[PDB]
């Protein structure tokens, strides 16, 4: 009950070590060098081969204990953030779908149903990255859409589309801890419905697809969703649900979920570019979307299985 030691709590940062379980490199010996290398008061083991807690020692700089650990893991797929501990678990997720929930870009795998696959994807890349503001991007590649016929969606849906590693556990654990997720998408309804009901999302929210009734008119519902649609969904959800958005985890990939990572109280860019990454203040480059978990102090006994 000591105020000394309540105070130091707060001050009181952590690093978490994280490697994808599919290349489990994370061993043993491995935590135990990282952590020597911060001083470290402990090692704490969130899973075996994957993930670890390595709390620092008082007036280390969070950027001091970052280069360290990235330098003893050189060339090892493990990712390394640091944050304080008290507060890093959330009771929000706010998630972007196209290529951080699931595998692929739903406009892109749509435009390959045009014969347009290639073309499209160039300027999904350029908008990804921060070349092309997003909603002129958007309109441009939907226009090529024009007169495919409705039925295409749930054909790409049911064959195309797969679920990243890690998504349905990272939703369905914290939705175990009584937090509430939600999947925003510069995408379409169309897919984020069904994708939000497969991972076990509490609420969706995208763009819409126009169409005549039988063919997709090539346009998308004024007005588009973009960067500052994804903030503020942020901050209704927190508003609605009582907290703020310091209390939310936001995750994507892309040059326009960089709002909603900023503003959220942990902001994690996902397998994301450099241009991308270089602006987030958390970055996952091995982990899969257990690395969501481990970030928030989760222990593998503590995954919804
Ligand atoms: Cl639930
Ligand atoms: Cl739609
Ligand atoms: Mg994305």
């Amino acid at each position: 009950g000591s105020m000394l030691l309540s105070m130091s709590q707060q001050v009181s940062l952590v690093a978490t070590l994280i490697a994808n379980p599919a290349k489990a490199a994370l061993a043993p010996s491995l935590g135990i060098k990282a952590s020597a290398a911060v001083n470290a008061t402990g090692l704490y083991w969130l899973a075996d081969d994957i993930a670890c807690d390595i709390p620092l020692p008082l007036g280390m700089e969070a950027s001091e204990a970052d280069a360290s650990l990235r330098a003893t893991l050189d060339g090892a797929p493990i990712d390394v953030v640091v944050q304080e501990q008290e507060r890093r678990r959330k009771k929000i997720l706010i998630a972007d779908m196209d290529s951080t929930m699931i595998g692929q870009e739903c406009i892109d795998e749509l435009a390959e149903e045009a014969g347009l696959r290639d073309h499209v994807a160039a300027i999904t890349a350029r908008a990804m990255n921060g070349e092309i503001a997003f909603e002129p991007a958007l309109r441009e590649r939907v226009a090529l859409l024009k007169g495919l016929p409705l039925s295409v969606i749930d054909k790409v849906i049911s064959t195309r589309i797969t679920l990243t590693p890690g998504g349905p556990q990272l939703v369905r654990t914290m939705r175990k801890h009584g937090a509430y997720t939600a999947l925003v998408s510069g995408g379409f309804t169309s897919f984020t419905r069904r994708i939000a009901e497969m991972i076990g999302f509490n609420e969706e929210r995208a763009n819409r697809l126009i169409d005549d009734g039988t063919r997709l008119t090539g346009t998308v519902a004024e007005p588009i969703l973009g960067r500052e649609a994804k903030v503020e969904k942020l901050v209704e959800i927190a508003e609605r649900v009582g907290l703020t958005p310091e209390d939310a985890i936001a995750v994507g990939d892309g040059a326009n979920d960089l709002g909603m990572i900023q503003l959220a109280g942990t902001g994690v860019a996902l397998h994301a570019k450099p241009a991308v990454a270089a602006q987030a203040k958390m970055r996952i480059d091995h982990g899969d979307l257990t690395a969501l978990l481990y970030i928030q102090g989760y222990r593998k006994a503590d995954f919804v299985q």
